[PDB]
């Protein structure tokens, strides 16, 4: 939408003209004069969206055009910018810089000439305005919308093909076999597979289960790295050896151990089940492999007996469709008759109904809605076998949704298809962009995490993995959601453009690649920059790889040359071993991603990009030295980083008042013990989230820097995390008292501390914190005794540790939920006095003794009687790693 | 409840450990022993809250005692620390000094016997918690509430006795005779008396209307200077006057004005209106006054014919019912019965309806509450006229309340009676006390209001005044509520404790004040410093009088010596001369105001109150000069002022890397124009509110408009205020581009610019601001002619101006609401384009030329067609304050 363009350029020009008054300063008069038109413009775009603009060919016809102005004044402002800048580099203290001030008034001279085909437009504009005005429709207010907890985990009438798949595989003894299945996209193949890998027979009959994903553009190779890591902790070794020979380790840990089932995902062509089978060691046990599909050919191939899937009847569909829009309330009986005849419109399509279902949800809970609603599905699906019927769907329920959310689908379609999405990552990449702008109070992660929620309740992006907070952890877009997006960003939008290369094409010349605003190369990349590409209008650049590739010597000025307008560059896929100075000469960026290997300073020069929001940062050394100033980058509000951060010592200025101490600051990923000083944490008064890796052993000790005591200033702090660095036990580790730490703090992390379990009274005092997760022996003892204080504590995590006994009381733990106890090869029995509390629902038990597992059946019994004797509780779930228990 | 008390306590505990460790050191052993102790405390008495307290006499006697003994603490520690800090000034370098440290760690002495105390309670109160681990009521989760837009505007049933009233009135014309009405208390006296004082008719009829309050605590002079400020622009010729010759004044103005409609409110004496009467000039003219009462014989006395009122009959009950629980909705049909029945009992008492509706909202909407407030309700009210029965029902109410909601609303009762509580005052002195705990992520102020928006929703305080922008101003408690609420807390609770001079109270001896923890001295209270208290328990003081009273040259010592360990301190009713030495250590001071006529200086002592949050000064010099550190004090919220108040000029610490910028830093009020800098407003980021009075010239002027320009860097502001002194128009002033301002600003106020009207497509362009408030000549001229902008603008002040000639056309003001246009004596037409905007609902016209009048009659007619015509228009209310107009 032309909206979202128009306000990033209104805001980066207010932004520009407040804070730095010298470098727009020869051209204040045309950037107000482009500030006032790019307000009228965009209120005009608001009154014609208002509209139905495909409905007139005048409106249509006056938004075209909109764009390009528009976007002709952000290349010459941003053009005259960095020039500028170039001019402040240069020093030129003469009063009249005669010489190239005549190049950044020539920039000027195509601002002049922009900002009077701006004035022109605009009169034009305001004649129709007010026949615009004459006609809105949808005048409602806004309402809240609400987090999406899990609802309807169960498959509405899908146990049948359950059944039938569960009841096939054993069939015959010392036989490797494969189970087929088919159906249209959208029926539900993998669903119903998720089903099955997650059914108790299956866990209970195969010790050994792998879930794995095998797309089109599926890799053979990663895959067998990956599966490797299933067994072992390290594949950095295995980066270093053959597909067979990886194929021949592969056959021999999964013969190892016992029988084994394995999943492969929406299988493509039958040569790839050819090559991947190989893997798989056929050695006479009734081990079983359970691939899906879509293609009949290959389901045939790879075994006589494919076994299809179904629709849902009529009445399973009514009843998805209930379950979906109303959640856990039942339907009100005006919109029965309603939601039945949509019901048998969508045929018995599980994924129809579900955007149908997300459609009526955005639309509202009224008869007209569900009338029209009726008549408009009674219309775009009068074929069945054509998938773009499935496509009229989606658009129908892609219209109402509001034009922030339109960009971030759309965006969201950016990432190749099978790639599984970072949040987090994805998130921080809507902010720069800048799809999400300032509305109300809350923090733009906030907002943006709310605006992804959304998108999953209306069934658009389905959710992947999650966190042990609850919280969504990773996302993707089903296929022919995929495809649709990608169309019609591509074609209608020029949101983006995708640059994958087919056989026998070339890579467009500089003609074309002038009119891209965005790029995403997601195969060969040092094919791209070999050829030194040239386009002055590519703001982005996305390269959302599977390994990791090594940038030749010769080749790292490319970027910084090819592309010097950019804003956003996620490479994160692509090790670099140094920067060029077009690099830093850079000034637009706002969002960098990279790796690398051998860095350990990172220059001063970079604190000169003034812009910068995130930063994130891969480096194979432990210690990573900063020595940019980054008290200076005003907007930073993100530092990553996984080796340990060596922050730079600051320092106030001297003949300047102002002091440096930056608002917008949330996260400090992994700084140095060293650096968690008093200063260090009076510059950031807003942090969120803090890490220290190191010696935890200097913070400890009350002598060099009283470190755990600093971090009381941080009153929001809500996440801390304390790495330890060191392998040796020098000394015994002591916390300090529990009224030292932020009151807010909600979910912290241990790792080699190596503490005494006597010290976990000090935690149990905390209020708030929710999640602890405790790994590698944080904690190391025999003997810890509950001695309660953990009121609010909702997921506990032990891995990698000596305990023995563990003694407590159904009073020590009030709001326990999840338990997690992993590689516990010395613990004798838990507590049964956890069976008593209500709340307990979930439990793992990972590589833990057997009289752990005894206990736990115990407890599971005990919450079942429970359950059985009236009580309202919430169903009990159990999970003990041994197969046998 | 214990619990308030409990948790601050325990948080003032863990600031002190936290911030002064030095105070603490020699205890804090002691100090983190209690604080444990007081964490387990609060957690028991909230197991204790589960279960039911009042009814068990066990219960209420192990919750006593616990009281006794965190009281012990807190005096123990208080002293300490006032000991200690006063051993800090003394600066004694010894290593061992045993003097006044050997009493002062004796007091540590103190301080541990109430350690072991506290420890031998946290022994016993470990007995007794079997029976609390087998009972819990009310478990539930916590639901959002919402702000109180106007319900019910319109009263039930009671038109008739308007007409009755209103027919009554006018019938004997050219004669002053005063209209009694009676009926018991509850009964809607003063409500159906505004709902005539409202009605058009009335208006019409007589041109002067006053609204004038009575009760048994009025004051004649008082109400008289009340009366004639009225009519009267300026008062000092009359402040000196005698008050038979204010009966005069009002006499001869009341005269002026043709007839008059003078209403006097709930007379309770027969003296009472013969002392008042004098003032009213029976001239010969049909004038009226309305008198309503609780009581028959005053009522018989002031006319021998009184207009008894009546009870609302069965059908005007359940109907009010169903309004107050249910707004603009109905009723589903379980609930019905339930609550005819409820309001058949309820005898037709519009008061004890409401406060049972009010439970109703607080309980739920399920038919168990139902039944049960049913079967309560029908037996706590057997009795009909007696008063308790009343009482007992808002116990009923009041029981269902949170604990912290109990504290505010027995807090409201401080306030004497008849008293016009100040929203923001109110909400200030609730955060000082502790009763507000932050809780989540709104500000203590927004916590507070909605804290004032849920006491209001339940009916328990009424409201008497909104602002412009809809909030609230102004409220108070209903007789029958605060007298309940009086006796709850001065004699259950022992929250405070009033000392009221009746003709035969006289002052407690120091024993009595041994025992009180909070003091309201609403009557003479020289007369109680005259006697030279002693109450070293005491830590609030409250007297909130209607007059100003000076203190003694010889008294100025009594408020601190008598009480030194103060917190709370409201004497704004009391001029100070000055200030004694002691006043520099309240070191506990957390709200302090105060009045003055001849302070000039905040010496620079009052910085050395480290736990200041708000500070109120009324002085009546035009400038006021802070020499104290408000940059040192770091919980300083906010800063209220008269005169142009002239900050210190900052400095960083040079030996100490330290920043001195507040986060917490919320308000200005009236800033001087030379002191707004870039160092200034670099130390105050989240500032939510700025003032500024002197000679608005230096901000103003371009040449030096670097002000307003430094004024661009507060984010958050919200509010800004331009406040000119002098009285000459020196020169011609212009505000800088729309860019300078902040984003959020929601309400400007002008005053004195003397800004030329073209200068308003300045402020048209701010996009979110909704309240512009131009006062005594703000913006000068002849000729304005609306150029668009005001996306967003809901209410127009524009007073005391030369404008003659306006132009506009309805998309020049989308969203107005409320147009005021007072003292604009020169305007001669208001364009009718104005009729054509929706939003426009209200509208106001004072004290101008009559054409105005007439348009606005004529866009009245134009909107009364429009809701004639089928749309959904909000009903149009019109105003002209002079009604010859
Ligand atoms: O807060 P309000 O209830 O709206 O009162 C506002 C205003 O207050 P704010 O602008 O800060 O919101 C001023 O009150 P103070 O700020 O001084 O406390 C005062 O006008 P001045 O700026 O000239 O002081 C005036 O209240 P009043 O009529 O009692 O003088 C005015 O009243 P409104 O409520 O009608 O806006
Ligand atoms: O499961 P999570 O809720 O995501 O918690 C953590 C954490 O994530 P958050 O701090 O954002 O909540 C870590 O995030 P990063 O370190 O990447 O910033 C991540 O890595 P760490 O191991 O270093 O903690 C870790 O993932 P993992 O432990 O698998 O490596 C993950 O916990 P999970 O195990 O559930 O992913
Ligand atoms: N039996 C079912 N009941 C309800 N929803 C279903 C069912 N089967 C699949 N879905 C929906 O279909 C989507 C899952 O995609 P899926 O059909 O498994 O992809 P494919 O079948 O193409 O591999 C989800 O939105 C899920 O809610
Ligand atoms: N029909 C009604 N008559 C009188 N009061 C009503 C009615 N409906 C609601 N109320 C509410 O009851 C409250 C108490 O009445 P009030 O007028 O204060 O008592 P009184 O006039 O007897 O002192 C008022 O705030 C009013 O809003």
């Amino acid at each position: 939408m032309a909206n979202v363009a128009v306000e990033f350029l209104v805001e980066n020009l207010m932004q520009l003209l407040r804070d730095n008054v010298e470098l727009i300063s020869g051209v204040k008069e045309a950037a107000e004069s482009l500030l006032q038109d790019l307000n009228d413009f965009n209120a005009f775009l608001k009154q014609a969206a208002k509209c139905h603009i495909n409905e007139n060919e005048v409106l249509r016809e006056l938004v075209k055009k909109i764009r390009t102005v528009v976007n002709s004044a952000e290349d010459a402002i941003d053009k005259f910018v960095i020039e500028a800048k170039l001019h402040k580099d240069k020093g030129v203290t003469r009063v009249l810089d005669l010489p190239h001030y005549k190049r950044v008034k020539e920039v000027a001279g195509e601002i002049k000439a922009i900002r009077n085909k701006v004035r022109e437009i605009r009169q034009t504009d305001a004649i129709g305005l007010q026949a615009l005005q004459d006609d809105d429709l949808s005048a409602r207010g806004s309402e809240e919308r609400k987090p999406p907890v899990v609802e309807e985990d169960d498959v509405v009438g899908f146990d049948e093909e359950a059944d039938i798949v569960i009841n096939r595989l054993l069939g015959e003894s010392n036989h490797l076999e494969v189970v087929p299945v088919v159906g249209m996209p959208g029926l539900g193949k993998t669903t119903l597979a998720n089903k099955i890998y997650k059914h108790p027979k299956i866990g209970y009959e195969f010790f050994t289960r792998i879930w794995v994903y095998v797309s089109q553009s599926y890799r053979r190779r990663e895959l067998f790295l990956n599966i490797i890591s299933k067994f072992t902790r390290n594949t950095k070794q295995y980066h270093g050896m053959c597909e067979e020979d990886l194929a021949d380790e592969i056959q021999e840990f999964l013969g190892k151990g016992g029988k084994y089932l394995v999943v492969l995902d929406d299988v493509w062509s039958d040569e790839a089940w050819e090559r991947i089978k190989i893997a798989f060691p056929n050695n006479n046990k009734p081990n079983r492999v359970l691939l899906t599909t879509r293609d009949s050919k290959v389901a045939k191939q790879c075994n006589p007996i494919p076994h299809d899937l179904k629709f849902l009847t009529e009445d399973e569909s009514w009843i998805l469709l209930e379950k979906k829009v109303f959640h856990k309330d039942k339907c009100p009986p005006e919109l029965v008759l309603s939601g039945k005849s949509i019901a048998k419109k969508c045929k018995g399509l599980p994924l129809a109904i579900v955007v149908i279902a997300g459609a009526l949800i955005g639309k509202g809970k009224t008869p007209r809605e569900w009338k029209q609603v009726d008549d408009s599905v009674s219309e775009h699906l009068i074929n069945r076998d054509h998938p773009e019927n499935c496509n009229k769907l989606v658009q129908m329920s892609y219209d109402r949704l509001p034009y922030d959310l339109k960009a971030c689908f759309l965006y969201c379609s950016a990432f190749p298809g099978g790639f599984q999405i970072p949040a987090w990552k994805l998130i921080r990449l809507w902010i720069a962009e800048g799809f999400i702008q300032y509305k109300g109070h809350l923090s733009l992660e906030c907002k943006g995490e709310d605006n992804l929620n959304d998108l999953i309740n209306r069934n658009l992006v389905m959710v992947m993995e999650r966190t042990s907070d609850g919280q969504i952890k990773t996302c993707r877009l089903h296929d022919m959601l995929h495809e649709f997006c990608r169309q019609e960003a591509m074609k209608e939008e020029n949101l983006f453009q995708e640059i994958k290369l087919g056989s026998e094409q070339y890579f467009p010349g500089k003609r074309e690649l002038s009119t891209y605003r965005r790029l995403c190369i997601h195969s060969s990349v040092l094919d791209f920059f070999s050829t030194k590409p040239s386009a002055e209008h590519v703001r982005s650049f996305l390269s959302f790889s599977s390994k990791k590739i090594e940038m030749p010597s010769a080749d790292i000025p490319t970027i910084p040359k090819g592309f010097p307008l950019l804003r956003v560059l996620d490479v994160e896929s692509i090790n670099f071993s140094r920067f060029s100075r077009e690099f830093y000469q850079l000034y637009h960026l706002r969002y960098v991603a990279f790796s690398s290997d051998s860095i350990k300073i990172l220059p001063k020069l970079m604190g000169e990009l003034w812009n910068i929001q995130t930063i994130i940062i891969n480096t194979q050394q432990r210690t990573l030295d900063i020595q940019a100033n980054i008290w200076n980058m005003e907007r930073l509000r993100h530092l990553h980083t996984n080796s340990s951060a060596k922050l730079p010592v600051p320092v106030a200025p001297k003949n300047s008042k102002v002091t440096l101490v930056n608002q917008s600051l949330q996260t400090l990923s992994t700084i140095a013990p060293e650096s968690c000083t008093e200063e260090v944490f009076a510059r950031t008064p807003n942090l969120k989230k803090l890490g220290i890796r190191g010696k935890i052993s200097v913070l400890l000790d009350n002598k060099s820097a009283a470190s755990l005591k600093n971090v009381k200033r941080l009153e929001y702090l809500e996440n801390l995390k304390l790495i330890n660095d060191s392998s040796i036990q020098t000394s015994k580790l002591r916390l300090p008292p529990a009224y030292i730490f932020p009151t807010k703090l909600r979910k912290l992390t241990l790792l080699d501390t190596w503490l005494e379990w006597k010290d976990m009274s000090i935690l149990g005092q905390l209020e708030h914190l929710e999640v602890l997760k405790m790994k590698e022996n944080g904690f190391s003892g025999e003997s810890w005794e509950s001695t309660g204080g953990f009121c609010s504590l909702l997921v506990l995590w032990i891995e990698r540790t000596n305990l023995v006994s563990w003694k407590a009381s159904a009073d020590d733990f009030p709001r326990l939920k999840h338990l997690v106890l992993i590689c516990c090869d010395n613990l004798k029995e838990v507590p049964i006095a956890l069976a008593d509390i209500r709340s307990f629902q979930v439990m793992m038990l990972q590589n833990s003794t057997k009289t752990a597992a005894i206990s736990a059946r115990q407890i599971q019994a005990k919450k079942d009687n429970q359950t059985q004797q009236g009580t309202k509780n919430i169903a009990f779930k159990l999970s003990i790693f041994p197969p046998d228990l």
